[PDB]
């Protein structure tokens, strides 16, 4: 019977937690290296970006991991439902972090590709999100997403 503890979603809400931050703070040197803001070099900024891509791209990989995660076309249908997003969700706020810096960086390899893979970036940014934010409520961890 593929499910999660209550020490595991607490995991996930702990998790999530975090990568979001590092979305935040990802944001931040982004939005200071353009601008040109005088410690953030190319330099400073990619020491930055490149941790917090693998440090999100970790919980990520704590949560795709976890078993019934794993499992997840066998558990409930909340459960593979949340995956199935959170995997389509997580990857695009990762990608898309990666996209800029290396945009930064004369590099618009993943420029193309993003607007191939995603060929609405704003409609599928809400649509993923809301549907993340009531896979959640239907997990019933209260995570209000940003």
């Amino acid at each position: 019977r593929p499910k999660l503890s209550t020490k595991d979603l607490a995991l996930i809400k702990a998790d999530l937690a975090e990568f979001e931050a590092r979305e935040l703070s990802s944001e931040k040197i982004l939005k200071d290296t353009i601008k040109e803001e005088s410690w953030s070099d190319l330099d400073f900024a990619n020491d930055n970006i490149n941790q917090m891509i693998g440090t999100m791209k970790r919980y990520q990989q704590e949560i795709l991991s976890i078993d019934a995660i794993k499992r997840s076309s066998e558990a409930s249908a909340d459960t593979e439902a949340f995956k199935k997003i959170f995997k389509e969700w997580s990857e695009f706020k990762i990608e898309r972090i990666q996209v800029t810096i290396d945009l930064l960086n004369g590099k618009k390899d993943s420029e193309a590709v993003f607007k191939k893979t995603y060929p609405n970036q704003i409609i599928f940014d809400d649509v993923r999100t809301n549907k993340l934010q009531t896979a959640l409520n239907n997990l019933k961890v209260g995570y209000e997403l940003l």
